[PDB]
């Protein structure tokens, strides 16, 4: 019935990286998680670019063809934007789980990431959800 397939964004801003993923979800499912982690300089170890992806690539490249999974390593020279797209419609979660891991709960991460699980378990890190909204502060 049109079925509306839904993101939820969340974004903890921790260790110097803004990781803000807007998971689309479809009905109870969990289907693409948009992984998008905002890395400064510095913090990284990284005083320029060309240092910075001599640190990311060995790490984006283990996405390699895990499934639906694209890097897009976005940086200029201040900030290193590493936006991730997961797709769950393909997932392999042996590779998985040396790659991102995402072991806050392994019944979630090893059996299939699932709303309900992903929900309480994005509560259970500790994180801050933005749903979309950045605007929700009337006064």
């Amino acid at each position: 019935m049109g079925d509306k397939e839904e993101s939820k964004k969340f974004s903890a801003n921790l260790n110097g990286t803004e990781i803000a993923i807007t998971y689309v979800y479809k009905g109870d499912k969990v289907l693409k998680q948009s992984s998008e982690t905002k890395i400064q300089f510095a913090s990284i170890g990284a005083t320029t670019k060309e240092d910075a992806a001599k640190t990311l690539e060995p790490l984006s490249a283990k996405y390699k063809n895990i499934a639906g999974v694209e890097e897009k390593l976005t940086y200029t020279d201040t900030y290193a934007q590493e936006n991730v797209t997961i797709d769950m419609e393909k997932v392999d979660f042996k590779a998985l789980q040396g790659i991102s891991g995402i072991n806050v709960s392994a019944e979630d991460a090893k059996k299939g990431i699932t709303m309900a699980q992903m929900e309480l378990v994005m509560k259970a890190a500790g994180f801050k959800e933005v749903k979309l909204e950045h605007h929700h502060h009337h006064h």
